[PDB]
């Protein structure tokens, strides 16, 4: 109960343990999708802690997310998955995968469009 | 960038407000209360632009809007004009809020989900 500040973010980010976030209803392919998070100062989301992330399992539908896959998962940084953070479902045949609740990726092929959510961290 | 809240760590914050949902299904009052214990009262909507977020949200859940004249927030502000589109549903003097900024009428002993709300 204990009163502290989030951020920094951007005023029209919703802002959840120091992390802002941001949905994007507008359907595109996983790299345009990319390449929308980094003209806002951002990158597709990254799971790194179910704990200080935990407003994921809200998340309903399905959004394009920076994990891909390597022919291992990795993120956009180029950080592998950590284990124990998303259950990987095979759905559609590709390289992309999109998060779904409570803390699942279900693969998708890189081309199809989809939803998408941008992240920015703070430090 | 800016920071947002004073807000509790285990709440969204948007433009100063702070927000949390809760999955147990309570009706209004049991619902009211249990926001009264975080500090807290039910949703309550003064603007479209501040609270843009509220687009966003799926399904109904209680806020603070009842009938005791017209209808009024718990903290005995009017509701705004033009803020809210009120739909009846059930019989009823609580409502739920559903997206795009409706109101639903709904029996206030009716067990629903409900959003919590902190403002400074
Ligand atoms: C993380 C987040 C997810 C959603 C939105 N899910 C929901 O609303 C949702 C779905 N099932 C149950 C509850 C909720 C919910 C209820 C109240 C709030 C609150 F914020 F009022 F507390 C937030 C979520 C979703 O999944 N999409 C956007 C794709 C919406 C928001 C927010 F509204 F904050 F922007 C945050």
């Amino acid at each position: 109960l204990t009163e502290s500040y989030c951020g920094p973010c951007p005023k029209n980010w919703i802002c959840y343990k120091n992390n802002c976030y941001q949905f994007f209803d507008e359907e595109k392919n996983w790299y345009e999708s990319q390449a929308s998070c980094m003209s806002q100062n951002a990158s597709l989301l990254k799971v790194y802690s179910k704990e200080d992330q935990d407003l994921l399992k809200l998340v309903k539908s399905y959004h394009w997310m920076g994990l891909v896959h390597i022919p291992s998962w990795q993120w956009e940084d180029g950080s592998s998955l950590s284990p124990n953070l998303l259950t990987i479902i095979e759905m559609q045949k590709g390289d992309c995968a999109l998060y779904a609740s409570s803390f699942k990726g279900y693969i998708e092929n890189c081309s199809t469009p989809n939803t998408y959510i941008c992240m920015q961290r703070t430090v």
